């Protein structure tokens, strides 16, 4: 007795992750075989538009032919090696003195992984690598924000601020949450965002003091929140919250892994935000999507400062079989060349204003509690009551019920929590924007029309 | 101030991990830039013979054109995508079906990560997620042996029974390890392989006991200890501790990290060593080394229950970005039927005779303790004593001076504590395993000169 369809295939072999089951059973597996700039297309020849990237990821769409020659390239010259025991790839090379170069560090050093889970994985490893020794072993603390994502391995997870985390047991103790500086859902009644970010600068000192500076060994930091739900901080969030921390010694790490290289107008999001890390997380469009990428990069301070304690120990005992892949190298170079220099960067920038404007039109409707984002990635928030910002009924799936339409309209959108956000590649032209926006409105009207 | 040489740039720009730092200042990064069959070539032209296949993990060596044809192809075809929110590529479902297909298992269910690490990291989510589900939240300890090997994220290398991770102030606790079943070494004096067998049996059923079978989540085993130094179990080890981990409720894992596809001589080390895991990690070989992929592969008790648990909660909150990747997949696909149809597994089984008898000979010197392993992975452990298997003192570096004298005798070999290791790719010919240990015995014989 075996499966004949895609679907029935798919249902058989596979270990669904991030998939919602109910609506799995009465749809089927999306098999997807090809694509054709930001669109892809089924087994059965349907075409979608994908206005997530993938999983924000697939930042130049799905057939960049510069990208295809870059990866035949490569598996042509040299098809694999490792980046370890003293060796490493010329792409290895070349691709950390690039990383050092875009990054904001005048100088600077970088570890490759496969991801972005084992980069932040990594980074909480070297700060309990650094601070150890440098006589603080109790430094081991790991600071994130309530709605953050940092990931799936076990600390990446524990550093990721959602409930659903508690399945797992997780997080893990020495991983404090702070509060998610989005103000139109945390402010309190009565309370200004001038308030709102004193009351998060506060925390944070009082989270200082009843844990100990000399536990905490770091802070980690998307500047806009990604996939917590595309959350742009309260205006002045890291001008508050920065010298707190420079205060008690906690170095500051900002995760790139969304952010990174051009999705809020800057190459970076620290940029956007005016702040300098001692440390930047990098993966996702790192590589366009075109290979698991994940990378550290480490201002000059940490570097120096790791350097220091790894020449004492005389080995840094950590690293991945695939960490520092010559192919994966050689496509990063392309990715990052592509992105900065053949116009996708400059397209959101350009873009990013004819975006909000039409979001800001969706917001009139009354069951849009708010809109939010900057450059390519946005969210719109759904209220049953925008008034008193009311939500729907839980059980009613108001999110997963606008994402399955969207679907069935062509349109692949990310639904969560009770938003619906949009993270299209940057080659989306102004056709393409007008097509995504034509049927995420229809699925609305559709969705509310059933709810409301 | 800028670096010129590849070597200098490799200084400047990297964060190194598991590279010995004082022989990196000595004798530079090997810069490599491409490879031609187990050969690998630096950026200085000079060429040598990888018996390490990298990192145990480039069995069909470095330039294999199928290899490269098949990774061209896919990126030709669908160069990206995830397999999150109810969609997957073709490749994913067709390699889904492979590895049930292809493991001891008759039905079961594939979960996908870019590593080992991250896949180990997943089964740990896994079993702490069903036991919680099952009514058991207390169900979390995590069995494994010293000197086991299964990664390098906080989960994975509290996993791992080395020393050199009390650096980062690990294991975490819930970590728990069993007594290596290496009875040359840990084997008392007059205790037979036999008593050996029965006091491991002894000391996890007390272990069981102490700890609470209820407490305890899982148990982790490579068949073969790979990197931990080439360890095969000492006779009738499975055999003795299954039926206690199977009487007390415990799921019964086999990293088939560096044991999966061939190199002990069978498809799995589980298949060598004749027993039936609950599941399989798999990676490294995998995709031959072309692309990072890791699979957790469930069998049929662990898939229907995971799959009920899942079905409760309605949604498994798990995941990588580039999880289940349309050319991963298709390059798994390739490395999986080279491996197993086109002779180079069988090539294993064809040359572990001669491998063996050399290294037996090689073994008849008074400062090699011993030879160790199976197939296509051996190790030689030196001592400064046969009789009283005294070590020579840990100063004097000796499996690192005789790998960094393989390296100028033009053949790569991996140093762990007082052993050499030798995992060389599977289509190595008669004559490079001669070359192989040709320049191996000199190695040997010019450390052993100024050591002994
Ligand atoms: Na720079
Ligand atoms: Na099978």
């Amino acid at each position: 007795n075996k499966p004949q369809s895609w679907e029935a295939r798919a249902e058989t072999y596979s270990l669904y992750g991030w998939t919602d089951m109910p609506s799995l059973h009465q749809r089927g597996t999306v098999v997807v075989t090809h694509g054709e700039g930001p669109y892809i297309v089924d087994v059965n020849g349907r075409r979608y538009l994908d206005a997530n990237s993938g999983l924000f990821n697939m930042v130049a769409g799905f057939d960049h032919k510069g990208l295809i020659d870059a990866a035949k390239a490569q598996y042509e010259r040299f098809p694999g090696y490792h980046a370890a025991f003293g060796k490493m790839s010329d792409q290895t090379v070349m691709l950390s003195e690039k990383l050092v170069e875009v990054s904001p560090f005048d100088s600077g050093r970088v570890f490759y992984t496969n991801s972005g889970s084992e980069a932040n994985d990594t980074m909480v490893k070297m700060l309990w690598f650094l601070h150890a020794a440098e006589g603080k072993p109790q430094k081991r603390k790991i600071l994130t924000r309530w709605n953050a994502y940092h990931g799936a391995t076990a600390v990446s997870a524990s550093m990721t601020g959602f409930p659903y985390n508690s399945v797992f047991g997780l997080p893990l103790p020495g991983f404090v949450h702070l509060t998610c500086p989005h103000y139109w859902r945390y402010g309190e009644e009565g309370e200004t965002e001038e308030q709102f970010v004193a009351r998060l600068a506060r925390e944070l000192e009082e989270t200082i003091q009843r844990e100990g500076a000399d536990t905490i060994a770091g802070f980690f930091a998307e500047p806009v929140m990604g996939a917590g739900g595309v959350i742009p901080p309260a205006k002045g969030y890291f001008q508050a919250i920065l010298p707190i921390l420079r205060k008690y010694d906690i170095p500051v790490i900002s995760d790139e892994v969304v952010c990174g290289f051009g999705r809020t107008g800057n190459t970076w999001g620290c940029v956007t935000y005016d702040f300098t890390p001692d440390a930047i997380i990098s993966s996702k469009n790192l590589t366009a999507g075109f290979f698991p990428m994940g990378a550290v990069i480490l201002g000059p301070e940490l570097s120096k400062r790791l350097e220091t304690a790894i020449e004492a120990i005389e080995e840094f005992p950590h690293g991945f079989t695939a960490s520092g892949h010559p192919v994966g190298c050689a496509i990063a170079l392309k990715a990052i060349d592509v992105v900065m220099n053949e116009g996708l960067a400059e397209n959101v920038r350009r873009l990013a204003p004819r975006f909000e404007e039409r979001l800001k039109h969706i917001a009139e409707r009354p069951n849009i509690g708010e809109y939010r984002g900057i450059g390519f990635m946005w969210a719109l928030e759904a209220v049953k009551d925008k008034a008193s910002k009311t939500p729907f009924d839980g059980n009613l799936s108001v999110s997963e019920r606008i994402a399955n339409t969207c679907t069935d309209l062509g349109l692949i959108c990310f639904p969560l929590g009770q938003s619906v956000v949009l993270c299209p590649p940057f080659i989306l032209t102004e056709a393409q924007m007008d097509e995504m926006f034509d049927k995420l409105e229809k699925a609305l009207d559709k969705v509310f029309a059933e709810v409301a």
